[PDB]
C-alpha cells in the first residue's frame, strides 16, 4: 500500500491556460483519483479518448473538488503476491512485505520523504525563521487526521498557508527532519512512523489507534 493525500501539483491559472496539456490533467486524476470518482466526469478509460470528451474546465473542474471531496483514488489492486493463512498461531494482520527488499546499508530514520515535484532548490527553511506552506494527512487506510489544504481563493477569500518556525519545536520531529530539506516551492510526500508522531499509543483526539503511519503531501509558498 502507498497512495496518500496528493497536494496540488498545478494551478487553476495554469490548468485553465492554454500552455499546459491537457493530456497530463487527465493523466494526473487518473493516479490521483478512482474510478468512480472519474466516471463522474467521464475521466477514467483512455486519456487520448477523454481529451475529446473532457473539455479544458472540465479536467480543472475535477481536478480542483478531488481535493474538495476528498475522494482520490482508493484501493483497488494494489500488490499481490500471495494469501496464506496458518493454522493457530497469530502472525500479522495485514499482508506486508513489498517484494523488494533494500532501502538502505546503514539505517533510514523512522520515516520516509520523496520529492514530487522539485521546487526552487535554493531556497530552504532555516532554523527560527518561518514557513508557510499546505498539508494533508491521511492513516494508512486513508483516514484523514489534519487537513490544512483550505479553498482557493480565486473562488473567495478565504486561503491561508499555515506559518511556523523551523527548528523550534513547532512541529513533530519527523516532519522538522523533512521539511528541513524541502525547496521553496516544492511538493513532497513523507510518510512518519508513530515513534516520529504520536507514540506507540497512538492519538485517540482523532481517532488514531497505536502504531499508525502518517502519509501526506506539503507544498511550500514562501519562507521567512
Amino acid at each position: 500500500m502507498a497512495a496518500a493525500v496528493p497536494q496540488r501539483a498545478w494551478t487553476v491559472e495554469q490548468l485553465r491556460s492554454e500552455q499546459l496539456p491537457k493530456k497530463d490533467i487527465i493523466k494526473f486524476l487518473q493516479e490521483h483519483g478512482s474510478d468512480s470518482f472519474l466516471a463522474e466526469h467521464k475521466l477514467l478509460g483512455n486519456i487520448k479518448n477523454v481529451a475529446k470528451t473532457a473539455n479544458k474546465d472540465h479536467l480543472v473542474t475535477a481536478y480542483n473538488h478531488l481535493f474538495e471531496t476528498k475522494r482520490f483514488k482508493g484501493t483497488e489492486s494494489i500488490s499481490k503476491v500471495s494469501e496464506q493463512v496458518k493454522n493457530v498461531k497469530l502472525n500479522e494482520d495485514k499482508p506486508k512485505e513489498t517484494k523488494s527488499e533494500e532501502t538502505l546499508d546503514e539505517g533510514p530514520p523512522k520515516y520516509t520523504k520523496s520529492v514530487l515535484k522539485k521546487g526552487d532548490k535554493t531556497n530552504f527553511p532555516k532554523k527560527g525563521d518561518v514557513v508557510h506552506c499546505w498539508y494533508t494527512g491521511t492513516l494508512q487506510d486513508g483516514t484523514v487526521f489534519d487537513t490544512n489544504i483550505q479553498t482557493s481563493a480565486k473562488k473567495k477569500k478565504n486561503a491561508k498557508p499555515l506559518s511556523f518556525k523551523v527548528g523550534v519545536g513547532k512541529v513533530i520531529r519527523g516532519w522538522d527532519e523533512a521539511l528541513l530539506t524541502m525547496s521553496k516551492g516544492e511538493k513532497a510526500r513523507l510518510e512518519i512512523e508513530p515513534e516520529w508522531a504520536y507514540g506507540k499509543k497512538g492519538q485517540p483526539d482523532a481517532k488514531i489507534p497505536p502504531n499508525a503511519k502518517l502519509t501526506f503531501e506539503v507544498e511550500l509558498v514562501d519562507i521567512d
